[PDB]
């Protein structure tokens, strides 16, 4: 067993002003070489795959870099056309996609890249997205019922053309191999098939899922092979992994069917000086930390007249509001984090946003989670691309490799095999 | 004025058994490198763009290699990520696409490649395609009604985000530039926009039209910057070109905004004798099956065999006229596609049609890829260049500027 790592690759970085950082050319998020540079950095680190989030809408907030400057399937095709080895995971919606088109486009990019592309299958709740397709958002339950049928159609399409890879030269009375339509007709979709992209011999594209709701957890137990998770408390991390594995097995899926990867933003400086400086820069890009810290203490009911912002918080210090404009589950997660990690309020305010530390501190935290099975690996969401991913790959990865928990080489050429997943995840 | 050239790049070649020819590995059509090699051959010859045909269906006819092994947008993105300079034209259907997604994918692959990607906007008549989308084929009329609304949506979307390419570094209170929804509502589509891909400083993706019907020519007069046409005879071609330029002018488009590219299949031999050898070989080639069985459906031969269905009847009867004034079905299909000769013969025919303005350029449809395109690039292109009608270098880096089209094609 070893740790898996995936690197967000969108746009200029996760921080909203990131496109004015580094060399400060906002137009680099529209340049393929901007993404080649980042993917080649991840490749040098042996990162298992890059990841592209996506929503088909523009949010032209002058203070926030656009997160989705390109269609992710197109971007992942151009990247992997150029950069070998590294996998890629692309987001596309089950709400506003045609299943035959999506099946065919993910299957094409997977096959064309040598088996390196997975699909983060999401549902759409953003009404700006739905308006670009002439629709409104469906309820939570219909979203997921549609997604479930969409995933059945897509898996059916992937399996509908089994081309004879071992009999592709010379006489063959059946050179197309096994071709079988799906003749699907359900509540949401009618699709005959077959797909015109053949199943590879190493299996279908890897399917990724992200969503903590019970309906999301159900979709994941049926179709998700990688699940992205919130980096909340380590105990809630272990709980979430155990419940993911149990839900998958309960559906009859093979053991080793599911990896859980908590996602987080590293703020890595080579020393405390640099860490303290970087944290000051990040906070100077936010409303005053005196403002932010008082905001947090109210949300958690911490009385800052009796409690210093630097003292280790205790259970008795919290008075969570019964109802609030902030979901109770978030508040309770913050309490679990503060108690599990023995934090002050000032520390908690930062820890909920990002993981600041030296390379050794980050590696120690990653290894701590990974070995206690609060994670099978992690999604690294660099605050600035490529610069902060370069720091992670140059200074954290080699620690992980010395520690014996992360590979120095690409020893599998397909994503499904690199991840140790079943060749036939549904059968 | 100079001649343009586009190379068809699908699968193993235009011929149905082409995946068994060459070195005979049928699985090469599923390998990115198969396409890299043909695109680099085309790039070495300064071909203006490769071209990808497409339909979203699989026909497992054991005699006919699969034409569409990959979604062409994905394939074009992969090729242009690896191969510089050469343009690319990808086919996607207005009948079974969502306009916002298609607008975004074409704009994305175009901008990612440095402006090298155009879109062949087509309709779908194949009932197997419609069945993969849970639908029945629409009437010809409705197909082009939907197409024309689709094209207006896509063009509005491409224009809906004008990022300030000149002010992307340093203080700017308006870093996104001009953003506007299209708020479109028509018969087929309701789309708000804006698109989340910005319009490039060099203009939107090139749009290609192929519809020969009367509704096809209307659509091309508004949106066709390239027209793929079947041109039977040189005078018919001259008339088609002159009519297409006039119809574009009438829609208020700039002068020099229209390119008409007929396609042909090259057959190149060193001697008249080898040309006969090769014409006989190709003659046994596409017999007897989606291209061949479709004209026998839309249609030695005699005046009694035909039953022209109640594509314009003019083209149909023009073909009946050619078969009667010479031809079998296996001889007529040959006649309709082939330009067979020595390198100098082939170059001369191409130059003849182009200097008389029967054509602005041509689509090269190689029987076997990459082999036959490699022959064309190695032996015909150099003749075209020394005659002075085809460039020796890539002097523009975007397809729009390479084709000499206007920066804002609508007006």
């Amino acid at each position: 067993r070893r740790m898996y790592l995936v690197s967000w690759l969108n746009s200029s970085g996760v921080l909203p002003n990131s496109w004015n950082e580094g060399r400060g050319n906002r137009a680099r998020i529209f340049d393929l070489e901007n993404y080649i540079r980042s993917a080649e950095i991840a490749r040098r680190g042996r990162i298992d795959a890059f990841f592209l989030a996506d929503q088909p809408q523009l949010t032209p907030n002058p203070k926030v870099r656009p997160e989705y400057p390109f269609d992710p399937i197109v971007l992942a095709a151009a990247i992997t056309g150029r950069v070998p080895d590294i996998g890629g995971i692309v987001t596309a919606s089950t709400s506003f996609s045609l299943p035959y088109t999506l099946a065919r486009q993910i299957a094409s990019v997977n096959l064309l890249s040598g088996g390196r592309i997975g699909w983060n299958a999401v549902t759409t709740a953003n009404p700006a997205v739905a308006a670009n397709y002439g629709a409104a958002i469906a309820t939570h339950d219909n979203r997921y019922e549609r997604a479930e049928e969409f995933l059945e159609v897509v898996h059916g399409l992937w399996n509908s053309w089994k081309f004879p890879w071992d009999e592709a030269i010379g006489p063959n009375p059946n050179p197309f191999g096994e071709v079988m339509p799906i003749n699907h007709e359900g509540k949401y979709f009618k699709v005959a098939g077959p797909l015109n992209v053949p199943l590879p011999p190493y299996g279908p594209p890897v399917v990724v899922q992200a969503g903590g709701s019970d309906q999301g957890k159900r979709l994941a137990s049926r179709f998700g092979e990688i699940i992205y998770a919130f980096l909340g408390s380590k105990p809630a991390g272990r709980r979430f992994v155990a419940e993911a594995r149990a839900a998958a097995r309960a559906q009859g899926r093979p053991e080793g069917s599911t990896l859980v990867l908590p996602s987080f933003v590293p703020l890595i400086g080579s020393t405390e000086a640099e860490v303290k400086r970087l944290v000051a820069e990040y906070e100077a890009g936010l409303d005053p930390a005196e403002q932010r810290i008082e905001a947090l203490s109210k949300q958690l009911g911490i009385d800052l007249e009796r409690i210093n912002v630097d003292q280790v918080l205790q259970e008795k210090d919290f008075n969570l509001p019964k109802e609030s404009a902030t979901p109770i589950g978030i508040l309770k997660s913050m309490v679990d984090v503060a108690l599990d990690e023995k934090l002050s309020l000032r520390q908690l305010a930062l820890r909920m946003r990002l993981i600041a530390g030296t390379p050794d501190q980050v590696a120690d935290r990653l290894i701590d989670w990974w070995q206690d099975e609060a994670a099978d690996g992690f999604v690294i969401n660099a605050p600035l691309l490529p610069d902060a991913l370069e720091i992670f790959v140059d200074q954290v990865v080699p620690i992980l490799q010395s520690r014996g928990v992360f590979p120095r080489s690409y020893t599998e050429s397909t994503l499904r095999e690199r991840l140790g997943l079943p060749r036939n995840p549904l059968g």
